[PDB]
């Protein structure tokens, strides 16, 4: 007969099954569609004579199971997943509110309650009985609430808090529950008793949850893939934790198995793989609704069973029937009062609180399995033969708590969504449409990219047109007035844009972009009234290191100080890091979009003020810890390369060229490597300054001969901000070869009005095209930042020149790409060293022309006068750093505006040129992804080993 | 008291994961350990008095668990895993093999084995006990051989076999072993009764399971976007399904779970979604790893509680611990015996059996938990008060079962891989070397792109070098002579990467691309003696459709006429479309890689007799069912798509961009369309005349007026195979609209030398250039397969010219597409139609040049002389269909080389040339993913709208 057993369970996950198909898309939930198949059930089997056959007898051996059983085999399955699956840094930053709703709420309403059950009903119980069913019914769940929130709708914000509320609050009924509960059994207690069980219980959960969090995370980390053991490891250690909390040293066992979800929830990334993380969080899900469907059935059965059993819950008189109602009303009063009397206190911590969303956290009381399955433990424990807890007693618990279980999900989860539209909120920003309706474009345009590639076809025929096979995809069924409100609007759809890009091309996480978005779009609803903000949400982040005061202590492993330090600067460096680098890409995009107006410069540098913060933070960081920023930027590019790799891998075995043994070797490999740094990442050293001076391009590139002499008698030096390395019109008398940090350019007579970021990074040569020409320096550039720098006097560039005729050319392509930059910033300042590079070596055409000749530009060709006079009529006299049009060109297409503003001098747009002396001139030739959500509705040879050295850190 | 049970279960798995990781690499496996710990802790608990506690409590509560429950608990985990995650294609190809190992295999090893107990073990069993006992040991274990193929490395056919082989032996074996229970507990027989009682028993369980898969899977169809709810549906109907065979029909329970375990199996892609495919398969490992852990841990258990309570099983006498070993021996030499019966069967059947992969069948004889479930099944069933099974028969049952279990894991499965490495094999074919060199290439370029792509960075500096970032990644650490044979090897590697290319383009399926590749797999070891063979391993998915037979008979509804016409078709068209498309690509790569040299034409032409096979089948579902190519075509284009579209919204919910409500019902909306496609296809009309004719670029492009022209007098015309279009050299008369079909191209005078395919797709136009000069045609087009073609006399073309002066540009724009797909076939015939209706109409230069202006081709420009006389000195005349070539290029490199098997005197390379007639030039401008395979070790305006409905179907 056991047996049937088996058959009980089964069964009634098909119940579920179908009371979470049907009722989809409707309000009601269905888990109170569950609780009326179990009374169902139960009244069958235990009313009826004839009942069931060979599944009543297994209702039967389910409506008596153990009290405790019950406990230790459907809590820690209901309650892993809940725990699991939270936000850490949103409780983090809010876990100061919910302090106060799950410590001193459940309290109130506790007292509260337990008061008014005393006070009104007529069943004689005493003040341990009535508290203990008010214990209960302070039991949130944290399901139903996460349900409601995935289908309500509302801010963020107020869904962190009532999901946190929910999990905290339940760690705390428990714990009071577990007190009255071992206080009915007969126990004796006083205020010094009292103490100390609550401290033991409370205190004792958490510490072995902590110590078994730590121990199965300790051995996780060598667990290099297989995703069968991790799933089976956090199953075993939550069960054998709850066992050893509740029934081993007498302590909390929920309060034990939240620590531990929390604890692996922390610490995610650091122990489980990236490709078991869908798959433990599906198990898991799959666990928890299991122990729901199998609890709402039960329970509705144990109901059953206990009132035909006393029939004095039913139709014995309205009376109870009436108290329901009653109790009802009062623990919604109960849970008013909580936040009446907390508002003061909830509305001027961590989140704040309003009429609004306090009247819709008062709403959402939503009780669940947990305060069902301890009324089944309660009458469970009461049907032995129990001198204290009388049956009757028992089953007036199972029935007023699955009655209040029932009337709270039907009424306050279905008119939760009513009120939260009543309110006023449930509205789109109308911000918000911008990004929905960029995105739809998007997948339109992904869409028909597709279809055009897959449409010839020399076998099976042409397809159908577009539209005949758009009809069937109905995921795309359907879809100058500038004030100071939308381009700062405009600004933050650039970052946004920016941020996308960030995290798809692998150069951020997905927390970080989580973070970095959330960010932009909490100051997205400031922006109509206050300045560009942003900082805001990222300056909780970006705290300097409160480290720093504990490497000033002394630590003994160097291990334990350069570790710790560079984990607690690494989520601020990189969220400064990706601020600055999407504010000067937004600044570029929205200079480009709405070209130059007095509103677009205004936010321009609202931006610029803005960033002053994560540059200060920057700043610091680099001359109080110099080894971090080298550590995490090697770690990124690992980690990007590591991530690729792994794409690629996947994509390999979907074919299956290789054997079952080959790739089992390449994923392991690539496993391994993976969990390896992301358990210990690697630790770069300091590089060598023979080193760098080997990693710079120009000198890199040169030949072992003729290098000995420039790399000899020149000594690294460390200049720090502000530091002035040439002013403009001294006599060039040196090249400063900058390998690390950044250099600021300014001039006097150069165009400083479309150039957003005048900066020379890491492998730059500064000084090289006036020590060429022989003349005063044409800007005076001022380092930015820590700069460590190289200088090669004069006289050896010279000598190098006449060494080799072919090392006369490469010092000038060299000097083009700066010159290029400075001259016009407007097209080589957006592109990147590769593609800059490129254009400006190899598709870029450097001619040298004798005296006499005659140069005519084409109309697509722009060409800079690197070195020697050039003539023209009434043009006589023209200085080499200069710029050749088209004599038609548009100047506001390439900037060189002469204006009041910017005066330019520079520039040429003249019928023809007669060469005056022997002319050098560079010929160039003229006419990415997310980037047009800003503006949407509106829209070998020594040059290769060079930029083999500027885009490895070494030649391959 | 019962909490404790729990511990145990926990404790087990903890066990089990330190079994599974510290007995990782080694070959034993971690079941033995298992074992052996569990016979610990029941000798421990049993033995001792004082044993253990609050776990001791626990092994007890699982000691005596009833014989029944165990079953229906653990045996549908163990096997449904085994059963839905297995090739319904290789087993069906193999099925013929599998058929005589299971039922004669399991007949002749019971037999004999039982035969054997009885006639020498001295225990004094009649023939029901010891057969009971030999129809245990016939049991293998689908999860202990499914490790040991994942550990060993053997080929795929031997793999195929054992796994079936195995699985198909425990429903036959468990079938057995229920008769022979059955039997021992005192009911009669007889012929007839057991006929009866094995014929009902094996084809009930049968019919139940394909019931409930059916019920199950046509449940399933209608659960779009929730994963939880399949998962918990095929286990709720997996153990309601053991459930209603074990204990309500008395049918085989075991056979049931596999039945739907297939079942599941073969309509996975139809019922599961895409994304819950890699959760379920994790889900039901833990279940299976949970079962076996379980069960290995209990095993050792009560084994120990059963000699600790007799104590007649050890030390009594040796006499047990030598007739274990004696059972070994006989099962060994029943599982020889077996083999050697069935080889001269097993020889010629599916797949073949050599002496090599007959020995290694024979050692891996591994058995599991099954056996050990019956074990313990048979002996909790004598524990009882049972006249029949005494507890020591019980005891003797469990205690020789589990030895047996334990001897064949240590010795067998150890020594597999070292006999299959003596034997030979386990060397890779040095074909497969090639593969994995080029796959290690393809990764270390993507690590390099990605490095190069993350260096620049203004905030975080630079990284270390790319030697110090690959240090770390270890997925990188380590890596004319050319005969008939190599260049049959390099055609089969182009023939994988086109496949490659197919698949990640989403051009087909995973399954389809898997069995291409298999096919290639296997046909890449017989070209060292044989000409190129790979439409053997097609040949059996390309049978004609049996269903024709049935089109020719009535079936009512034409729903079910089309729709399962369109089923059995469906996979063969598909492949042979793609093994042309494959060898038409690896052909052209070949004669690009290897020049035109004499082995590799002959193995081109190898390539083209083999297509044979595959270009008739499609031209008879061409005429036979019309209708199909063009829904299965559209079919494979919406797949792509919403493909391509599932991609995209993955990707954005990583962002944060959206907020919960938008992207839900996003993704809500694609897994619908998804899920509606994948169940009920969507089946694409027919096209309408006047339908077609708008869709073809040259007529669609053309504006409302002055098409009403054309298209009026125009007929459709479906012309067959072989059909003649029109002659060369007869008078231009027509232009042929080909909108659906091809066209195969001959000429007399053109170099077909390095044309490989001179076809013409559908939305080309022929004879237009020669309607326009108004001379002969240059080619003989005649139709290549059913062509559907328009034909416009060629007065009405003269009219359009002379209508508009923008409509004589826009024909020359579409002649020259033609004129230079034929002119030129080394450049213009690899490339696509968008690609080269760019190149031609976008980006080339048509000039009109008056009589006597000079043209001077410069170095990187080749010319067609569209229209007019041009001359030259000594070269006159010079007629228009003709090709400017630089005067020094190399006629190599495009063709064109005036040789013995090839003459060219339509190419002309001169110093200048001087117009003679009004000419009309064009000018063309000179000098992919995986198909470096190959030869890896040696290495708005009309244009625009006609662009578009070449692209799509319709103008957007
Ligand atoms: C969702 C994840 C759950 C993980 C489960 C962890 C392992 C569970 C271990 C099962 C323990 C077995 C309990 C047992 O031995 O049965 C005894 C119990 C009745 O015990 P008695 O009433 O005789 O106790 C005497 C004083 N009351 O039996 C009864 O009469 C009641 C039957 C209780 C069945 C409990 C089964 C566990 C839930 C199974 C669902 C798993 C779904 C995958
Ligand atoms: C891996 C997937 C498994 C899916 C499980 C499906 C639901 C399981 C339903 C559990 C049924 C509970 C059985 C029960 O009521 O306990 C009784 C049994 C002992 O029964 P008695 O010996 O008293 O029987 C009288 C005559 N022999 O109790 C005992 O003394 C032995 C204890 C048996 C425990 C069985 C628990 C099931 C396995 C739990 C593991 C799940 C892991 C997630």
């Amino acid at each position: 007969e056991p047996d049937d057993a088996v058959l009980f369970v089964g069964v009634s996950l098909v119940l579920g099954i179908a009371s979470r198909h049907l009722l989809r898309g409707t309000r009601v939930p269905y888990t109170v569609a569950l609780l009326v198949l179990g009374v169902a059930l139960g009244s069958l089997e235990f009313g009826t004579k004839h009942g069931m056959g060979k599944l009543g007898a297994g209702i039967r051996i389910w409506a008596n199971i153990n009290p405790d059983l019950l406990l230790a085999v459907f809590l820690p399955a209901l309650l892993f997943e809940s725990s699991f699956s939270m936000e850490i840094h949103q409780i983090k930053k809010c876990m100061a509110q919910m302090v106060l709703l799950a410590g001193p709420g459940v309290l109130i309403s506790t007292f509260f309650l337990g008061s008014a059950l005393k006070l009104t009903f007529p069943y004689n119980w005493n003040w341990k009985t009535s508290l203990l069913l008010g214990g209960l019914l302070s039991a949130t769940d944290p399901v139903a609430v996460v349900a409601l929130l995935k289908e309500l709708g509302a801010s963020k914000k107020l869904s962190t808090i009532i999901e946190g509320e929910s999990l905290m609050n339940d760690g705390t009924a428990i714990v009071v529950y577990q007190l009255f509960y071992r206080m009915v059994l007969g126990r004796t207690f006083d205020a010094g008793s009292i103490i100390k069980f609550l401290s033991e219980v409370s205190l004792g959960a958490v510490a072995l949850g902590l110590a078994f969090g730590i121990a199965s995370v300790l051995w996780l980390g060598f667990i290099f893939n297989d995703t069968i053991i991790e799933i089976a490891l956090t199953l075993a250690v939550s069960y054998i934790a709850f066992f050893t909390a509740q029934d081993a040293l007498e302590v909390s066992g929920v309060l034990t198995v939240m620590t531990l979800g929390m604890f692996y929830a922390a610490f995610a990334k650091t122990a489980f793989k990236g490709d078991s993380q869908q798959s433990l969080h599906h198990f898991w899900e799959m666990v928890a609704y299991i122990a729901n469907t199998l609890i709402f059935i039960l329970s509705g059965v144990v109901i059953a069973d206990g009132v035909l059993e006393n029939n004095v819950h039913f139709e014995r008189h309205g009376a109870s029937w009436g108290f329901l109602l009653l109790l009802y009303v009062f623990v919604q009063i109960s849970r008013i009062l909580v936040v009446v009397i907390l508002y003061p206190l909830l509305r001027h911590f961590g989140y704040g609180l309003d009429l609004k969303e306090a009247t819709i956290l008062v709403w959402a009381g939503l009780r669940g399995a947990v305060a069902l399955s301890l009324s089944l433990s309660v009458k469970r424990a009461s049907d032995a033969v129990q001198t204290h807890l009388k049956p009757v007693d028992g089953t007036m618990f199972v029935f007023f708590t699955g009655g209040i279980v029932f009337l709270t999900l039907i009424f306050n989860g279905s008119t939760t969504q009513f009120l939260l539209h009543l309110l006023g909120m449930d509205r789109l920003a109308a911000t918000k449409l911008r990004i929905l309706n960029y995105t739809k474009y998007e997948m339109l345009n992904k869409a028909l990219e597709a279809f055009g590639d897959l449409r010839d076809d020399e076998e099976l025929g042409p397809p159908a047109d577009w539209v005949t096979v758009k009809k069937y995809i109905t995921c795309l069924n359907d879809l100058h007035t500038m004030n100071l409100r939308d381009i700062r609007v405009r600004l933050l759809n650039g970052v946004q844009a920016a941020y996308w890009g960030m995290l798809e091309e692998g150069r951020i996480t997905q927390t970080t972009a989580n973070i970095l978005m959330r960010s932009v779009d909490e100051a997205m609803d400031l922006v109509p009234t206050q300045e560009l903000c942003d900082w805001k949400g990222l300056r909780s982040n970006v705290h300097f290191p409160n480290y720093y005061r504990f490497l000033q202590m002394s630590r003994l492993p160097r291990r334990l100080i350069t570790y710790f330090t560079v984990e607690r600067l690494e989520s601020g460096c990189y969220i400064c890091a990706a601020f600055l680098r999407a504010h000067r890409i937004a600044r570029r995009q929205l200079h480009d979009f709405l070209g130059d107006s007095e509103v677009a410069r205004i936010v321009i540098d609202e931006s610029n003020a803005e960033g002053e913060e994560a540059r200060k933070f920057l700043e610091d960081v680099r001359v109080t810890f110099p080894q971090v920023l080298r550590v995490l930027k090697t770690r990124q590019v690992t980690y990007s390369v590591l991530t690729h790799l792994s794409e690629y891998i996947q994509n390999l075995q979907k074919t299956g060229l290789l054997e079952e043994k080959e790739m089992a070797h390449l994923d392991d490999a690539l496993q391994t490597d993976l969990k390896k740094f992301k358990r210990n990442p690697p630790l770069v050293k300091m590089p060598r300054v023979s080193d760098l001076l080997n990693t710079h391009p120009l000198v890199g590139a040169l030949p072992a001969a003729m290098r000995d002499p420039l790399l000899s008698s020149t000594k690294e030096t460390v200049k720090g901000h502000g530091t002035i390395l040439y002013r403009e019109g001294s006599r060039p008398t040196g090249i400063w070869l900058v390998s690390i940090g950044v250099v600021k350019w300014t001039s006097q007579r150069l165009s400083s009005r479309h150039s957003l970021d005048p900066i020379l990074s890491h492998g730059s040569t500064l000084g090289l095209y006036e020590v060429l020409i022989g003349k005063p320096y044409i800007c005076d550039m001022i380092t930015d930042s820590v700069v460590h720098c190289f200088f090669i006097e004069a006289e050896k560039i010279e000598q190098l020149r006449q060494s080799d005729p072919s090392i006369e050319i490469f010092l000038w392509q060299e000097s083009a790409l700066v010159v290029a930059r400075l001259l016009l910033p407007m097209m080589f300042e957006k592109m990147a060293t590769h593609e800059l590079r490129v254009l400006i070596t190899e598709r870029s055409t450097m001619n040298i022309y004798i005296k006499g000749e005659e140069i005519e530009l084409e109309q697509n060709f722009i060409g800079i006068l690197l070195e020697g006079f050039l003539k023209t009529k009434n043009q006589t006299l023209i200085t080499p750093p200069g710029l050749l049009l088209p004599p038609n060109a548009d100047l506001n297409l390439f900037g060189l505006e002469s204006s009041a503003i910017n005066r330019i001098d520079y520039c040429y747009t003249a019928p023809s040129y007669q060469v005056e002396a022997r002319a050098r001139i560079l010929f160039v030739e003229i006419g990415k992804e997310h980037s047009g959500l800003l503006s949407w509705p509106e829209s070998a040879s020594f040059s290769a080993r060079a930029l083999q050295l500027s885009m490895y850190g070494s030649m391959i």
